């Protein structure tokens, strides 16, 4: 029904993957540090309400008739829907509020990668909120009301809706398929693997940035798929691109989805072979991305793909090496990265008196 | 999870309980060969029988010749039917092709220009439409993607619209959903159990003058942008006055319960419910079946948000047109703008396994 908001870590990273996403990047419009801290406190208070299925402020109705309602009301009657709200800080935030010397070294700017076609309007951002829930209306309501609360101090830079599985009709254990029709998520870090999360996902105090202890680093990539091109490829071409078969999702030469891959049986430029930790010095990611389908473009093509989200302990040792290794990926024929942003995701809100960003702002 | 039967006197997806998700596509026809188009309709019908039963199209998604593209794109494998319905419609522009000019129904009226219209021509009209509704977005996208693929060379997608959540009801026994203005939308509609009301107001009858359309309906699609910044600063009282119902319960002004009958004289004269109500429009009644959308940001720091309004009716001239004309003075107009428009003739149902979409026309 709901996911606890408080903890050492923000929810929405290691907690169970919800059916739907609304991710928003915001830009900050105030120069006043005190004004921004006040916002973070008001947002935290709102998030406590939202994640428990309650309206923000004094509610969506029943207040003074002459006042705008505190909550815009489109989630009334809905359940918490396992809503999580996860905040992150972009590199550009640290050019404000005297913060330049507190930017973590682990929050690295991404290099340009071969084939990148990044839309500057759908890239970057001073901060992000990742809203995940089983009901898309719950997620949208959250973003819409945070944006409203922050009006005058932040604006929405870009926004992405996504979807994974529908849990009401799909067993939890079953691996979702992406829009290329392949199972996606088989070899990932699971929220159950506490030690692997410590190794690969959570920032530690000895990593160099104390305020980030218990936080993580997020890379977002909006990756368009060339659907109509992919759909004309033979079955064998598609399986060769990945190194797993399409039906069962087993590694080539193996029988079952979760059989461990034998990388040498895969083509040298197969996606799994290039992405696997063993090909990348042990680098391992927590993927937590969502499919998207936004409509059709001016050529009549489906505007669809993967909104890739990766969490890691250090961008320089997680996404960067793995993505660099995909330079010759067979998948590259069929995809294009068109949006990108990175964020530092702070530690959790410890209790009722804490607030988002408290370890940074002090 | 369950399947909705595909065959019947009427197409499913109209009187059917409203599903959670929409993917609507308008297509233009690129072939002038009547026989080629008829063969497409038949192949599409076959596919639809598979898809609505939760089966892959053609020979499947895998297990065929390795050197061939799979017949089904694969991304719905392991999913339930998820109440998928597929509803086809023919736009006025289709009747300029294939010797069909004299068979265009009079009830398929072109809309007049309405005050405030700002229609994008690229996201209006269409030779034909397919409305895919399902509780799982992935299942809806899969259906449209596979129909489009099958249609390659004979049809192109002109425009499409995804709806992330419903803002309509054909099931008064269940909770009425809310639109993004925070109001319940669908209280006084037509229920799928109200056979006499459907016969009166929704299905075309032989005597209406177009035999091939008997058992079909007419569809009006309107893409409506919502000025949420404007709306969100309005007082509670102003918002309730706009509609004539209270926000929390959705009762008519003065009354206690959502489903209490409106007393129209207690509403403001420009209240939406007052203007839209059948009693204000010579008895004209519609089956409303629309969905909410958000398509990112507007470029000005705000979330985009809208309603994709769908209405079914026995005759466009006696349904949508009179009602929309009466909304010329609607208080709601301050907060919305119609930016896309299309009309379609929705043919009768596919009677059995030997029948096909459009068979009464062709
Ligand atoms: C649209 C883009 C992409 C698609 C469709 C895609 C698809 C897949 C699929 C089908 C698998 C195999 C099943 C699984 O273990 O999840 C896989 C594995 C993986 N992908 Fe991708 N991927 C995409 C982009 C990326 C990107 C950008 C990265 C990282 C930079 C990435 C990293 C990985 C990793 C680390 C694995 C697991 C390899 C292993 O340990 O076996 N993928 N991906
Ligand atoms: C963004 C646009 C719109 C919004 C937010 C909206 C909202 C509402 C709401 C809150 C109600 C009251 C609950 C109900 O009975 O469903 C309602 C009723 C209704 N609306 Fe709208 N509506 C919009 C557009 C339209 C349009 C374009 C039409 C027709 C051309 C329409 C026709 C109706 C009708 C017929 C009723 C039922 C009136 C009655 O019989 O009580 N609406 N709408």
């Amino acid at each position: 029904s709901a996911v606890p908001f408080h903890g050492a870590h923000q929810a929405g990273i290691a907690t169970p993957v919800q059916d739907r996403l609304h991710f928003a990047a915001f830009d900050v419009t105030t120069e006043d540090r005190a004004a921004f801290v006040a916002l973070l406190k008001e947002w935290t208070a709102a998030a406590r309400r939202l994640t428990a299925g309650h309206a923000v402020g004094e509610g969506a109705y029943g207040g003074l008739p002459e006042a705008p309602p505190d909550d815009t009301g489109e989630a009334l009657g809905l359940k918490p829907s396992r809503l999580t709200l996860t905040i992150g800080f972009g590199p550009s935030l640290f050019t404000r509020f005297g913060l330049a010397d507190l930017r973590p070294e682990a929050l690295a700017d991404l290099p340009k990668f071969p084939g990148d076609n990044l839309d500057r309007a759908r890239s970057g951002g001073d901060l992000c909120v990742q809203a995940c829930a089983d009901d898309p209306q719950v997620a949208v309501h959250a973003i819409r009301n945070l944006a409203r609360i922050g009006f005058g101090k932040v604006v929405v830079r870009w926004s992405q809706l996504g979807f994974g599985k529908t849990s009401s009709t799909t067993p939890d254990k079953q691996t979702p398929r992406n829009l290329l029709g392949f199972k996606d998520g088989t070899r990932n870090i699971a929220g159950t693997e506490k030690d692997r999360l410590d190794r690969f996902v959570w920032a530690a105090e000895k990593d160099g940035t104390p305020w980030m202890t218990g936080g993580s680093y997020l890379v977002a990539r909006r990756i368009r798929m060339h659907i109509e091109t992919w759909d004309r490829a033979s079955l064998q071409e598609q399986e060769d691109v990945f190194g797993r078969d399409k039906g069962e999702g087993a590694p080539v030469g193996k029988a079952k989805e979760r059989d461990e891959p034998f990388l040498k049986a895969m083509k040298p430029d197969a996606h799994v072979r290039l992405a696997h930790p063993d090909s990348n010095g042990g680098a391992t990611l927590l993927r937590r991305g969502y499919s998207f389908t936004d409509g059709t473009d001016g050529l009549g093509r489906l505007d669809a793909g993967l909104f890739f989200l990766a969490y890691q302990r250090d961008i320089r040792t997680g996404f960067v090496p793995v993505q660099r290794n995909l330079a010759t990926d067979a998948l590259n024929e069929f995809i294009q990265h068109v949006g990108s942003a990175v964020f530092a995701v702070p530690p959790g809100v410890r209790d009722a008196d804490d607030w988002w960003g408290s370890t940074l702002f002090g």
